[PDB]
């Protein structure tokens, strides 16, 4: 049951960080994966590596003639259509008062307008093919829990998740599931970034900001990319079934729903 | 204690519907209030009601200049500021795989970039003022439970909440406080719009909607704009000091957080 | 529409802390005030200061026997009965391990059993007099979030909400509302003894402890009955007729929902 | 990652419905089960036909002397201990003005009271043998939301729930993970059981009180033991390593965290 053998992927954002870890988990698990993503050459490495092949595909998920050329270019190469992990995000640090329309809109163009628009353009190859499709979200802690710092960047993750539990509404009479995952503090890329922002922002060295998250985490430990990523496999397999509009939080115990 | 004798307060959206209701409550209560809004006119009429007198100001919450000079020429007319309504906000209904751009910029630059502009420069004001300034926006059930047909408005109203919430941290340092009201199906021109696109887009009389939407709700009656206005009081009012970054459910039992 | 006058009111664990607070601020509001206590000496000393009479009766809230005669002699001294706020509780603080069937037991037939029987007989009266009583039960942030070293008060408290919720939804149609209040971290007298127990459990001190809660708190200080009170005045009140089965955080930004 | 080879898991109320479900499926995924139920012929039953092995240990997980007996005499038939499963629970319905003291007890002592004692001591045996425990409880939709008729059967599942959170927070330090699901309609004897129940309560027909389930149900049919099970199974693994103190929703989009 948690097998996805067969099962054709396309993950945004799948390049690096969570993306690849779920791009590497769903292959792991059965499925071809197309990768769609900014960095079209770094989706090529992380498809080097997949045992079932794969497809790099170039995307800029925040223009809705990019994501429909990416996911037809997609579909046509894994020659169907069963699941899209939509993990493209991006975040800036900024104090509420300093937010600039400039990073309100990158925020919200990624991750909120890139998740509606690859959801909205896989749903229509679902209907149009009669698949029982599947979609899994990215999200974040921070579409359950304001974030200081991070105010816009909250705003633009709640957002993730009230548009996936109102697809979700429409798409279960269609037999399409819709799930979010909502990921604690985790080691890429973009948190490196966010400990040194965060540390200027607040007089603090990286290495107290770090502590204080790992203190603030239950199970006493950073997050991996690959603690989502196997998280992801399971919301996109059989397993979960009858589960459908969903802010499963993967955190370590920080958030508790 | 609601008694909000001299303070100054500016709603947005205060023309008509709920954002009305919250100034007459608000100037019961003691406020002298100014509406920004797009409707002038309507907002002058409201104004003259008042018992504490009050101003009306042109304002499109979508343009940053706009409510900059909205905001400054109102607080200049009031005299001061200590209390922010940001109630503006639209709708459009439309199956989430036939969402336009257009209507999602629309949802999202009223609903969610309205509430940021309003918020961050009111809360400019009140530090540079060294004010106790409160914040209450209106958010909407939508920002609890993902509504079919209203998958971009929901997005929308989750991030008000999540914003609400993130200002919230930020801001309770500073001893300002903000929160959110989330209303459920209030008999405004908003929901006579939305009774007639949801009857034309389910194949059902406008009447038969309305009486479901009492049907679903447990006290057993359609929600006044009055039912709300009396919340936000509360919220604005020294009863609620130690309340911050709530999303309080007013519905009528349908939604129970 | 704050205003409680005229009404008549019980308050069940009304002799200190949360429960003397709430009914100072009813009477305060206009009510006049049974306060249903185990102490009845205690609760005499809180009726002997309220401007619009009252009259104290001792309760024990684990026995409906006790709970049925002092709610009869308590609205027969009224005159009448609009309003319950259900607020004797308990806590023990021990290490999940370690809690005894006794302290299980004591937790939940307080402060669950309690607001059982309370919130049931006081339908009773509401429903045989047509009623449109009003109903508020003191949970706690525990209620909302389940805390290490009160994982059994949790569990009860949780249950006071679940209570709640389900309650109000069998009492809304017959113009009944039953709402619940979740504090935060309040100061009442017992809590400098309940410091130095969780500073001993934890390895602390009593200082860093009180300091830690404080730390923990957006609005910046240690909460105070009075902070409560407000809120369950606002919830009693018609300013609150449109709410029903809610949990209102009073946590100074602690929780948010 | 979701194999449980080699594992040795106690699912308590495993003799019927959802409880049997989950004892095959960590049994199909490799773990050796011990089923403790109040019903042992029946758990004898499912045992028998397991391929692992296992043992069948008669329980009332509503008493202390019984709980840790059962459970000692598992340990030592299954040779180890890494996985318990808490899924014995009862319900009655009825108005909540006519529930009666002896099925408040009878709801709590075996849904909150019997998690208690069988969480309690598996992390009592997991502490003294240093595993990576893992818990499972069994809560419900109503632990999410207040259920008329089932207010008493709500409250107790709520405490399930604030004791999962609780509980995990203090276990997650040492390794133990804590998690509950929440299934919603589910056809089981309860089922059958509430069918005629609320239908007779509500002046309904059985047929009609099960179709008004499947239409409040998003994914459009009634709810079967293994799509439960298959969830526990996700969550007893490894797949879950960083997710504890949930109530993972199983309900086919009746509710959305
Ligand atoms: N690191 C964390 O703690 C964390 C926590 C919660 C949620 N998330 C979310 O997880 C997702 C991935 O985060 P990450 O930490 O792996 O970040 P990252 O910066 O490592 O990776 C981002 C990926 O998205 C791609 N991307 C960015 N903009 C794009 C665009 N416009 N079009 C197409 N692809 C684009 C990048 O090229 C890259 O492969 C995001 O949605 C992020 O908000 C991260
Ligand atoms: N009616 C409902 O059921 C309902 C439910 C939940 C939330 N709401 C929310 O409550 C708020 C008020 O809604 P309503 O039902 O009273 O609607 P309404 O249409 O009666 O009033 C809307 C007000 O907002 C103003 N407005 C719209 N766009 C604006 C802009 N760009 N700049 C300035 N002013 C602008 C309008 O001119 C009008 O005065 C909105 O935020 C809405 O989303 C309404
Ligand atoms: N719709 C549903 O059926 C539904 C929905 C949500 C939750 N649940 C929950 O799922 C769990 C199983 O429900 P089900 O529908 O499979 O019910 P069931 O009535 O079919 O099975 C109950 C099981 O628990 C056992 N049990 C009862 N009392 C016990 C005691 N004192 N000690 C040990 N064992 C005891 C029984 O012998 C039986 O094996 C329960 O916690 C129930 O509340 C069921």
């Amino acid at each position: 049951i948690f097998d996805l053998s067969g099962r054709k992927a396309i993950v945004t954002g799948g390049s690096k960080g969570i993306g690849a870890a779920i791009a590497r988990a769903l292959d792991k698990a059965g499925a071809t994966v197309a990768i769609a993503d900014l960095d079209v050459m770094a989706a090529q490495a992380v498809v080097a590596g997949l045992e079932n092949g794969g497809f790099a595909v170039e995307v800029d998920v925040t223009k809705r003639a990019s994501v429909d050329a990416a996911m037809q270019k997609a579909i046509d190469a894994l020659g169907g259509f069963d699941l899209l992990c939509a993990n493209a995000g991006v975040s800036t640090m900024r104090p509420a008062v300093d937010i600039t329309d400039e990073e309100w809109d990158f925020n919200f163009d990624v991750n909120a307008r890139g998740v509606f628009l690859a959801n909205q353009i896989a749903c229509r190859h679902f209907l149009a093919s009669n698949t029982k499709g599947v979609i899994v979200n990215t999200a974040s802690l921070a579409a359950k829990v304001g974030a200081p710092l991070l105010a816009h960047y909250s705003a633009s993750k709640f957002a993730v998740f009230g548009w996936t539990q109102a697809l979700a509404r429409e798409m279960a009479p269609k037999n399409i599931r819709v799930n979010c995952v909502c990921p604690g503090f985790v080691k890429t890329a973009m948190q490196e970034r966010e400990i040194i922002w965060e540390a200027e922002l607040r007089g603090m060295t990286p290495e107290a900001v770090r502590a204080e998250y790992v203190s603030l985490t239950p199970l006493g430990r950073i997050e991996e990319p690959e603690d989502v990523a196997d998280v992801v496999v399971f919301l996109a397999s059989d397993a979960a079934r009858f589960m459908t509009g969903q802010g499963i939080n993967v955190t370590g115990g920080v958030r508790m729903d």
